[PDB]
């Protein structure tokens, strides 16, 4: 009963079973069919042998469009005539055609209305976007429906971005130059994303929030709810997704002034041209948006099963991904459940054999992922005491294939040398890599930008359901999964009908040897972090990251050297804090090699537990209370990737546009100092008790 | 080398040697003698036995009056000539009158100014007395000066009280209804206020907030200060403190309305008339304030000493009280300052013959308590995450004496069996109460108002150096003192130039019988919190507490029963998670009883450590970010004072008059919610773990 136990137990075969079993309906929150798939997952993790398996409910805010009252833009001409609508469904896939509850695409959270106006196009609807429409170009969105192609960052990121520039609405489309690979075909008879697909997606900007409603708190019965207009995180302007056919309808008129550069134009045969509004001959024509859209409090229900640890049943591992989908979820998040569900699989079998880990495992299918993060963030509310008083880490395991060519893996600095050992022991499924270790084939397709015969591992931000563990509750965290060789837009089908089962099968992993792969690296990080008897967690690797985060950091503050000289901006004290830090490390890691005794073993071992949660400031960060670590968060640009310093990155961004040098830079100072204090604080609860 | 040996070593004869030695010159925080005396008691901690004794220095703001251009009050008459002046020192008592350095009486964080006008006597500045002069009364205060007595609550309270009165300067007096006892002779033959004794004393309302310019962060070498415009809790108007002397003069011509009623009247021989301004005759005549203190950025030093942990040396019990007085500090704080040091010397005589305590005691003496708790805050926030990770508890060792009737406890209810029983072992000082224990004449004097046959423990608020470890971080902390049979008021000489060691060895406690009884309360504490194999906390002591508060704050709700059905404000969640807690807390305390397994003896005792910090809630209270435990605050109109429930108790204060009852009613329902979802919560930890 060891690792390798555990991990010949896993099958390709009963990962197939499970996502067949998963995606033959859809699973939409506060659906009635994600409850009963919830009620069976409960049961089958029972029979698969955990000690026990409970719902824990919550009702919170979700949103849906109305059945009666679809949504849908028109072009309008200057009578009040809809010469043009686009679609109200995607075209449903082969053998589907009949399949009923499939939710039209929409922007979920979108308010009500029915504007209308000139067009203006914006690119990817990011910072830089905007700053080239409204600084170089000199176009005002003020009172124009924008509309942005998806990619690049988060949807919820443009629409904010729509709205501080005074848009009225904001129009999302796919376009084939992020979701069409040259040479493969359309969906059914390849991977691409067809012309009348659509993304699906919220539009939120909760920043950690959770339940719009009950922010800090668990929407449980008795809950104290805002009113929707004090709620948090919710669009003022109308928003919708479209396709492409569509979308060429939209752009095709565009008149205004041409694209700023190529990195603007997509690949429809289209000028691209920014707008405002239509060329000559139909300067009249406007168009005009019909959202219906509406937010209702729902009940949603994750499903918690424990193993309780043989050693330490008061330490917790917590293996969690989310169940439900837009649609039928083939990737996302199927391929994550089937992999969790053949591990919870895999663990009651050494279970009924007699085993039980060190430590308490706990699995978790989370509900209302998609509509932000909600199910995780609400259990997380509910027992904030205990987790960080006794949380180890947490392993997610949303989508497990969005490529078939290599791993991506997204962690904390102490998961680092976990990582690498595991991935040198288990087999690469790669084409050419056939007796080689996966480590191998990984450092090889992604190697590190910093480091030789090392891979790439990137940081944390948002996105997915560690969010809450590791920003809010500094809970060390980590996620693996195969991907493509574009990082933030997503794999052409992505939140589409043609999303299914089928798609994976046929153009994915046709073997299932990536979703086994992906369960051996997931299932292995979690077996160690709950058996090992001193925690797989080395802090030099913080050590090592820390100092390249303070280099460049100190290399954007010093492009504006003149004001540092006004201001007396230093980067020493972070610095010191960054060497204090390394020495201290090297200390504790002598001690933890050279050190019988279990009460010794248990204070290095929450000396190693508490090591992330020395990163959490209580104040939180700027006009963001949810985020709370001082070394990573969620970029405030694009809440899919990580940012490091993120305090004192948000002082100095576009600092050379603040009308109060003075006052930016003394908060550019302030940062500093917060973050020197917080990395040396977090290097003396590895020195030595007392 | 058990408690017995350990209470055994403590000495009177100790006790007195070492007060006498502190209280020969002034200790200020931030001068040269008070860094003198920490560097003295950082040697003799070392001498006395301890592994290990450090300074933790820090920068805070500081405020002194200005040496060259003195504070002081007039009558002015219609031609600017100041017709009396109150005085510029306290005359000095005997055998003093040349020590240098005593600082005249002033109030520390005054502003500066010159203001003048008609006085309105506003009794105690109490919440209520400000509601009878503007409500009942019609009275005015805007734009007027404001005397006020002192008493009854802390003096910040009363200048944020008529500051938002609209005052324009107050004047603090200390009337001999509340520091002058019937019978009683004045220093140097009594202990009695002489008529020129004046009470100094800072009047910040820093929340827990510590050091004004640097919240949430310790005030260290490169700390990121604040503007004085931004600092936290420093009055807007100029304050004064005057003896009785000079309280009659500026009293006595006092006209406008008659006092409302007899509570009002102090014992001078004068009218007592609220105001505003003076009886005819004399009714162009004005009063002239003229405040000339400084704020400025000052060292301070704490002392802090390590006695290791033999078996868990991560676990820290901690005994602190301030260094810092205003004058000579006879009573506050040397009386509680002697006790720690003869406590830190029996420990080490025991440490010298080969004994550990079993968990780390950690012995502070801090500075700048005097200037709002900034030495105790500052450390306390550098040392954030090893505290919240490790404390056990907190006992405070401020004045040992206050009076010589019967004991003072105040803690928090995990604390109460291991008080009651310790109590019960000790020897009781009292006349007539020879060969009876403690227990016993405490009870006898002090009866709970509750309980047969057990005596009263008040519940902690604010007002010394506990504060930050239980307001803040969740700490179980605790205080037990001897006092008086005003319990808010002070003693008569308090933060005078008469409080001397002569004022203790004549009048309070000669044989120093009283300061051993403390010794060995808050020694015999530290040892049983730092020796016991399970912690000595009885969460079923939290239960019994938790339904009494219930109790009263529905009963404060059920006065306004028209409401409470308009808006459905129920406290049925309170309860039901109060009785949660009772049927936890019972099944958990069997367990403990029921329970040779170390990992098992240290889970529980971390349920038993980590109880108090559940009740802590990340977002603090209401416009209160340090004050976090949701079951007690200081009084939001008496810093000294606690009070239950607090989020609740201040969303019903005086409901009846807002003007949004709707909105009122509403942030009463949030309350019950968030004191109901925490109670839960605190219950929970103390379920079974997996
Ligand atoms: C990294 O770790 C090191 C410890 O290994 C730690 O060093 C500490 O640095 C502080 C700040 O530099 C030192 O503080 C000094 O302490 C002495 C007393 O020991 C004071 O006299 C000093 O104050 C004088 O000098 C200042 C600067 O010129 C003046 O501004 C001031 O007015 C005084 O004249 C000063 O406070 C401290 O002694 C060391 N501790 C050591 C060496 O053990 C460093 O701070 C750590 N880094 C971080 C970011 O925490
Ligand atoms: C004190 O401890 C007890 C547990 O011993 C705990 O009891 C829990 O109370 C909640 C709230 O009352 C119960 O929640 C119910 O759960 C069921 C499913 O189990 C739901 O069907 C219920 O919802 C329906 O009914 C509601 C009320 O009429 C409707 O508003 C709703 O729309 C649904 O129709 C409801 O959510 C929970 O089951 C129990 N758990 C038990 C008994 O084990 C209680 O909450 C604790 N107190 C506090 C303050 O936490
Ligand atoms: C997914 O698999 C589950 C479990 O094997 C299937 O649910 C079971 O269906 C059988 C036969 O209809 C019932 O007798 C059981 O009560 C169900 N077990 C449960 C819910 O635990 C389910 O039919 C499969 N779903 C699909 C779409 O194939
Ligand atoms: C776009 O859809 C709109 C709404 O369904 C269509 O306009 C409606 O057409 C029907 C039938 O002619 C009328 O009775 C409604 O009053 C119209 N409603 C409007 C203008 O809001 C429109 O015909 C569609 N356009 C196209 C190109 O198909
Ligand atoms: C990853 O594996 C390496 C190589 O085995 C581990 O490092 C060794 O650990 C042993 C056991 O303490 C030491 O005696 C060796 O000196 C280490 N070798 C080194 C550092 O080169 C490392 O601990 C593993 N990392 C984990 C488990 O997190
Ligand atoms: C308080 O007691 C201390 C310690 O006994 C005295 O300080 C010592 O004084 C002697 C003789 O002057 C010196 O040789 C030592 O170096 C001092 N020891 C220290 C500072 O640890 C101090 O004199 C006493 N103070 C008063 C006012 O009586
Ligand atoms: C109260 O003190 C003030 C200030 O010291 C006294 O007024 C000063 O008196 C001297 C000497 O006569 C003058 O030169 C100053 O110009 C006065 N300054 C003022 C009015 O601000 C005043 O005499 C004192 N009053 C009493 C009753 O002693
Ligand atoms: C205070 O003392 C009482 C009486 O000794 C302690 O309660 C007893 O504890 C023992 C040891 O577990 C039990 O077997 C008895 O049944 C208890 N007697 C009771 C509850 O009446 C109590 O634990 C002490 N409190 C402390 C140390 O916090
Ligand atoms: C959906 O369609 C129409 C819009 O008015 C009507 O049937 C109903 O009010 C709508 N339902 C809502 C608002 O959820
Ligand atoms: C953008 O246009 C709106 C239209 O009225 C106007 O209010 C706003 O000032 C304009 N901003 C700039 C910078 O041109
Ligand atoms: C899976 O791998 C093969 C090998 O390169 C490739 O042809 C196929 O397109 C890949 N699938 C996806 C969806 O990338
Ligand atoms: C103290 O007295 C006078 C007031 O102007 C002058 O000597 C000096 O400025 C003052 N010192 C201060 C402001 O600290
Ligand atoms: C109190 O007096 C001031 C004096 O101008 C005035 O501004 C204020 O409105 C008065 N308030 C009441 C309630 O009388
Ligand atoms: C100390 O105790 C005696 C006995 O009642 C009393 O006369 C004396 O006043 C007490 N001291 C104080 C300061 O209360
Ligand atoms: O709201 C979020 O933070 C992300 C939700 C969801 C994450 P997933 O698509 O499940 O990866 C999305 O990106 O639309
Ligand atoms: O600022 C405070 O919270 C209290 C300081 C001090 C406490 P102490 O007099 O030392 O009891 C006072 O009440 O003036
Ligand atoms: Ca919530
Ligand atoms: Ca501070
Ligand atoms: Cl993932
Ligand atoms: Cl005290
Ligand atoms: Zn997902
Ligand atoms: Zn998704
Ligand atoms: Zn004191
Ligand atoms: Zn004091």
């Amino acid at each position: 009963h060891n690792m390798k136990a555990f991990l010949d137990e896993l099958k390709a075969e009963n990962i197939k079973k499970f996502l067949y079993n998963f995606t033959q309906i859809p699973h939409l929150a506060g659906t009635e069919q994600n409850f009963q798939l919830a009620k069976q997952i409960q049961s089958q993790w029972k029979e698969f042998g955990l000690d026990s398996v409970e719902l824990a409910h919550y009702d919170v805010l979700l949103s849906y469009p109305n059945k009666t009252h679809p949504n849908y833009i028109s072009i309008i001409n200057e009578d009040g005539n809809e010469i043009f609508n686009t679609s109200l469904f995607e075209p449903p896939p082969p053998g589907y055609e009949n399949v009923s509850d499939i939710v039209p695409p929409f922007s979920a959270f979108s308010p009500q209305g029915m504007p209308e106006g000139d067009l203006v196009y914006v690119n990817y609807a990011r910072t830089e976007d905007f700053f080239k429409l409204e600084r170089d170009m000199k176009i005002n969105c003020s009172g124009k429906i924008v509309i942005a192609r998806y990619g690049k960052v988060f949807r919820g990121n443009k629409v904010k971005n729509a709205q501080l520039a005074g848009a009225k609405g904001v129009i999302l489309y796919s376009d084939p130059a992020d979701y069409f690979a040259p040479g493969v075909k359309s969906y059914p008879d390849g991977w691409n994303l067809p012309g009348g697909g659509v993304q699906r997606g919220n539009i939120l900007n909760l920043n950690g929030a959770g339940d719009p409603l009950t922010p800090g708190y668990p929407a449980n019965e008795y809950a104290y709810r805002r009113g929707i207009a004090e709620a948090v995180g919710l669009p003022s302007i109308p928003v919708h997704p479209i396709g492409y056919y569509d979308a060429q309808k939209l752009l095709e008129k565009m008149g205004g002034s041409a694209p700023p550069d190529s990195s603007w134009r997509g690949s429809l045969k289209v000028p691209y041209n920014v707008g405002p509004g239509f060329t000559g001959n139909f300067s009249t024509q406007k168009v005009k948006m019909h959202i219906h859209s509406t937010n209702e409090v729902t009940r949603i229900y994750n499903v918690i099963g424990t193993l309780r640890g043989a050693v330490e049943p008061d330490r917790y591992v917590i293996l969690g991904g989310h169940r439900d989908s837009w649609v039928f979820g083939g990737i996302d998040p199927q391929s994550g459940a089937a992999v969790v569900h053949e591990i919870v699989r895999s663990f009651g079998t050494l279970k009924k054999e007699g085993w039980r880990p060190r430590r308490t495992i706990l699995f978790a299918s989370w509900d209302a992922e998609e509509f932000g993060l909600l199910g995780s963030t609400e259990w997380a509310e509910e027992n904030s005491r205990l987790l960080q008083e006794r949380g180890v880490a947490y392993i997610n395991a949303d989508s497990s294939i969005e490529g078939n060519y290599t791993l991506r893996v997204d962690c904390t600095p102490l998961m680092y040398s976990l990582v690498h050992n595991l991935t040198k022991e288990l087999k690469s499924p790669d084409e050419g890599f056939e007796g080689k270790s996966l480590y191998e084939s990984w450092t090889k397709k992604s190697p590190s930008p910093e480091f030789s015969g090392m891979p790439r591992i990137s940081k944390l931000g948002s996105g997915n359901d560690f969010e809450v563990f590791f920003q809010r509750l500094g809970i060390a965290s980590g996620r693996a999964r195969y991907t493509k060789n574009n990082k933030f837009s997503g794999y052409p089908l992505y939140h589409s009908v043609y999303e299914t089962y089928e798609l994976v099968e046929k153009f994915y992993d046709p073997m299932f040897k990536y979703h086994l792969t992906v369960a051996q690296v997931r299932g292995g990080m979690v077996f160690e972090l709950a058996n090992s008897i001193v925690l797989p967690f080395d802090c030099r690797d913080y050590a090592v990251v820390l100092r390249k985060y303070a280099d460049k950091i100190y290399s954007i503050s010093m492009k504006h050297p003149q004001e540092m000289k006004t201001y007396s901006v230093s980067f020493d004290s972070l610095f010191s804090a960054v060497k204090n830090f390394t020495e201290i490390a090297s200390k504790f890691s002598e001690r933890l090699q050279d050190f019988s005794n279990p009460i010794v073993l248990r204070m290095m071992n929450d000396q190693l537990m508490f090591l992330e949660r020395a990163f959490i400031d209580p104040l939180g960060l700027p006009d963001r209370p949810f985020y709370r670590h001082v070394i990573y968060a969620p970029s405030s640009h694009n809440k899919y990737a990580g940012e490091s310093f993120p305090g004192i990155y948000d002082a100095l961004f576009d600092i050379e546009s603040k009308v109060d040098p003075s006052k930016a830079w003394g908060e550019v100072k302030r940062q500093i100092y917060v973050a020197a204090f917080t990395v040396q604080a977090a290097a003396e609860t590895l020195s030595e008790v007392a």
